[PDB]
């Protein structure tokens, strides 16, 4: 039963699961300045115009949308990827206030909120396969600051009331995840793992440089979401964020000059 509570919150973790402690754990702070140009990195490539979306689903710690992942219909490649990462879901990371709620940080800075994007790598054949695998995923991570709406975040914001509790699905069918992408593809890149129990350390971190915009009103309606079960006392989906990892022995690299 690990959450984000006083008393189950990120630095219980452990203690059900020791890699919470490992030698790549996510998330990470991004050092702007130690962050190192890779010239080799190769461009990154979203391929996101056959994206069949499913389903979204309150899962108790965030709300996730699904994807049909059955075939190649969205998929990330290139960057620092070898071979082909299938999208399966996103999700979001955010606060109670608009100065906290993402992972990652960048020289310290914490943004509103965080999506991870969730790929898994085809040649491993199953989500759960991959996530035993140093290379089994990877995940495209994108700040959300709070100014502009973001029109494509809309359809998302709308669905939320039909899924407030724990436990909630509702269709979620013809979703295009391309609404929520930046302008830029630039990125920083470094290994790591999942940012939630079992926090497996199987990812390879694409996280964006350039954070998107949503208004305070989309992200007010994030915050309406809960924690609980229907039928229990109310707790506000809020602060459902780990705070930033030691980085030990890993580099960050950026695709950027
Ligand atoms: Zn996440």
């Amino acid at each position: 039963h690990c959450g984000y509570g006083k008393h189950n919150g990120p630095e219980h973790w452990h203690k059900d699961f020791p890699i919470a402690k490992g030698e790549r754990q996510s998330p990470v702070d991004i050092d702007t300045h130690t962050a190192k140009y890779d010239p080799s990195l190769k461009p990154l490539s979203v391929s996101y115009d056959q994206a069949t979306s499913l389903r979204i689903l309150n899962n108790g710690c965030a709300f996730n949308v699904e994807f049909d992942d059955s075939q190649d219909k969205a998929v990330l490649k290139g960057g620092p990827l070898d071979g082909t990462y299938r999208l399966i879901q996103f999700h979001f990371h955010w606060g109670s206030l608009d100065g906290q709620g993402s992972e990652h940080t960048v020289d310290k800075k914490k943004y509103a909120a965080e999506l991870h994007l969730v790929h898994w790598n085809t040649k491993y054949g199953d989500f759960g396969k991959a996530v035993q695998q140093p290379d089994g995923l990877a995940v495209l991570g994108i700040f959300l600051k709070v100014g502009s709406a973001k029109p494509g975040l809309q359809k998302v914001v709308d669905v939320l009331d039909s899924i407030k509790t724990k436990g909630k699905s509702a269709d979620f069918t013809n979703f295009d995840p391309r609404g929520l992408l930046p302008e830029s593809l630039d990125y920083w890149t470094y290994p790591g793992s999942l940012t939630t129990p079992p926090l497996l350390e199987c990812v390879t971190w694409i996280v964006l440089k350039e954070p998107i915009s949503v208004s305070s009103e989309q992200v007010l309606k994030f915050r309406k979401l809960n924690f609980n079960g229907e039928g229990e006392p109310e707790e506000l989906m809020v602060d459902n964020w780990r705070p930033a990892q030691p980085l030990k022995n890993r580099q960050i690299k950026a695709s950027f000059k």
